[PDB]
Formats: structure tokens, C-alpha cells, sequence
């Protein structure tokens, strides 16, 4: 069980990158970080989109796959700005 859990499964593309900027904004106004974004595996569409939207966010410091144990590849993680 985590804080800052977003969780994006089952939107579309364009749904899932407003939520995302929304939620990064959010935690770099409350000084809020890491964020566990929770996209799911799938085709690895929602991943492969937020990666590369999150290549460009103003916002990220970084950005990696969960660990094995907490989701992998179908939860990425954002480091954001402090």
C-alpha cells in the first residue's frame, strides 16, 4: 500500500497525459515526491505514451519502471522537481 498513487488504467492516451500533468503540477506546488503512477502492462501503450510525455513534463526530475516487487512495468515512478 503507497501515497501518491495515480492510477491511469483503462483511459485513453490523451485522458491518462492530462491526469498525469495534473497530478505532477499538483505535487510540485505541494512539494510532493515520488509519485507512483499506476498505468498497468497491457500492450505497453499507456507506458510507452507516458514515458514519453513525462521526456518533456517541466515539472520531472526523473522518471524510472517500479521495482519489481511494487509493479514493475506497469507502475512508473516520478521523481519531481524540488
Amino acid at each position: 500500500r503507497f501515497d501518491n498513487e495515480l492510477q491511469l488504467r483503462g483511459l485513453s492516451v490523451e485522458a491518462a497525459v492530462e491526469e498525469l500533468r495534473a497530478a505532477i503540477a499538483e505535487a510540485r506546488a505541494l512539494k510532493e515526491t515520488p509519485l507512483r503512477v499506476v498505468h498497468g502492462k497491457g500492450m505497453g501503450v499507456l507506458r510507452r505514451t507516458l514515458r514519453d510525455y513525462l521526456k518533456t513534463d517541466k515539472n520531472v526530475e526523473s522518471f524510472h519502471d517500479a521495482e519489481a516487487n511494487q509493479g514493475g512495468h506497469g507502475v512508473t515512478i516520478v521523481n519531481v522537481k524540488r
